[PDB]
């Protein structure tokens, strides 16, 4: 479903994965990245800055490190119901895109962590497993393909997902009733 171009765009990163949002632009899992002050893809701390918001570690590169790849839309997730695509891939670099129902969004703890993001459902053993957190959720919205989070938790068994998103809610911020 997804363009075959935007695949390499997501790359091994820590003890994960990333994704090109632009040539300027790199989003993980900030539990998988390597420390803090670490030299990546042959650029030293000072080239780049990068902000975290809960799991989700956005870098930005002065100088293009990917000139080859056109900017992608980046939202804070997306309307619960959304169909939306994981883009897996595996260390082998075998490429999996798992259809996922996107839910709602919140501040979700996972062990000792507080993440926001969204919820998802995996629609179909075949779904993420350790390694996988850093690959990006996408989804076609209207006639082009906009990342909305990336990867970072699941349940064991089920089909529960978590995408971290980059924003703290506002409209969407939960509250006692």
């Amino acid at each position: 479903s997804a363009p075959v171009s935007i695949w390499s765009r997501v790359v091994q990163f820590g003890t994960g994965w990333g994704f090109w949002v632009s040539g300027h632009v790199f989003i993980t899992a900030k539990h998988v990245a390597p420390p803090k002050g670490t030299e990546i893809f042959g650029r030293k701390p000072g080239d780049f800055t990068v902000t975290s918001s809960g799991d989700f570690l956005k870098y930005y590169f002065t100088s293009a490190v990917r000139p080859d790849i056109p900017a992608m839309v980046l939202e804070n997730g997306c309307q619960e119901g959304v169909v939306a695509s994981v883009l897996v891939k595996r260390a082998s670099g075998e490429m999996l895109a798992l259809a996922v129902r996107m839910g709602s969004q919140a501040a979700i703890k996972i062990g000792s962590a507080v993440v926001h993001g969204q919820t998802g459902m995996l629609l179909t053993d075949l779904g993420t497993i350790p390694g996988d957190a850093g690959c990006p959720y996408v989804y076609k919205k209207g006639n082009t393909w906009v990342v909305i989070g990336v990867h970072v938790a699941a349940t064991r068994s089920g089909n529960t997902v978590i995408a971290a998103t980059h924003g703290e809610p506002t409209l969407e911020a939960l509250e006692f009733q």
